[PDB]
């Protein structure tokens, strides 16, 4: 089968344009994910400026894509990543306007 | 063991709003589940008045993927387990609130593999 084994929100970096590590714990060990981004209900006109954020694996594939433009919006792209023998996996999550505190995330699906 | 994107695929433009259609996909395993999540590329959803808003559900599965780019209250969101007859097809349920909203979106069928 495949399913979500977890579903988990993105950080919030606090400096525009500079990434942030995310680190996600609790996982399988040595076990390959993929991530898919995914948001309810937002209101990205919540106050000025654009919602984007990109997100790469530090160790793995891919890159996860939100960018809310209302001239040119993209929500895709999805992360390959395999846990360590901890169960943990890092990724590399940067927002170009900090200011844009709504809530997005991504499912962590496994074959299993 | 693994999982992958075995296919990116479009949704349907359904042409009356409102009015669910089928979109059924095909070539895939037969008689195999998969994982549906939404995604799309570089739209511009306002090219015209009205609001973006579909929505997906398997006419024999679990989930709904809602895609609803109201500008108030914007939803990406949802994931479809659906399993494909012994031809390798599923048919779901696509509907469109309004038609005229021409833009495409779609989903990955995630699938395990080695």
């Amino acid at each position: 089968d495949v399913r979500v084994d977890k579903a988990v929100n993105f950080i919030k970096p606090e400096v525009s344009g500079v990434a942030e590590i995310q680190t996600v714990t609790g996982l399988s060990p040595s076990t390959s994910y993929l991530l898919t981004p995914a948001f309810l209900e937002q209101n990205f006109q919540s106050e000025a400026g654009i919602y984007i954020l990109s997100a790469t694996p530090v160790e793995g594939e891919g890159t996860i894509s939100i960018n809310m433009d209302p001239t040119v919006t993209t929500v895709s792209g999805f992360i390959k990543v395999k846990t360590d023998t901890f169960g943990t996996f890092d990724l590399s999550v940067v927002l170009t306007t900090a200011s844009k505190k709504q809530t997005t995330g991504f499912n962590i699906i496994a074959a299993t």
